[PDB]
């Protein structure tokens, strides 16, 4: 343990997504609501989370009864650093599929 | 490890109140909220985690 230094050698369940993280996104989202009551003039939220599973990015969507990010934002086509017609089909489906 | 045989013997952070835990039993009110309309029948829910 005198020689774990970098992030990358650590899982991190203890400091990241954790239990009643969401509940505060949710509570930024009614704040903002107080200012989206007038019509043409709502306010847009989204949530940038990154180097993350495809099944931890969709629960910004939120509940079809609770409201939360309008999207988190999309960044699987800026980690490609080679393109090819299996790889990007498997970054557009991934999305379509997973999202609500 | 052998020998770790006992409940009390673990913390349980990877069994216990997880994330989207509180998300089910919240879809489980929005169910009971359709047979709640009526006065005077509202549907009581409560939770036992002791």
């Amino acid at each position: 343990p005198d020689t774990v230094t970098q992030y990358s050698e650590l899982y991190h369940d203890f400091t990241t997504t954790q239990v009643g993280m969401h509940d505060i996104v949710r509570s930024f989202r009614q704040t903002m609501d107080q200012y989206s009551t007038e019509p043409g003039r709502y306010r847009f939220m989204g949530t940038e989370a990154y180097a993350e599973s495809i099944d931890r990015t969709v629960m910004y969507y939120g509940l079809p009864f609770i409201q939360e990010a309008d999207f988190p934002f999309n960044n699987y086509l800026s980690m490609l650093d080679t393109v090819s017609g299996n790889s990007v089909y498997e970054v557009i489906t991934s999305w379509m599929e997973n999202m609500p």
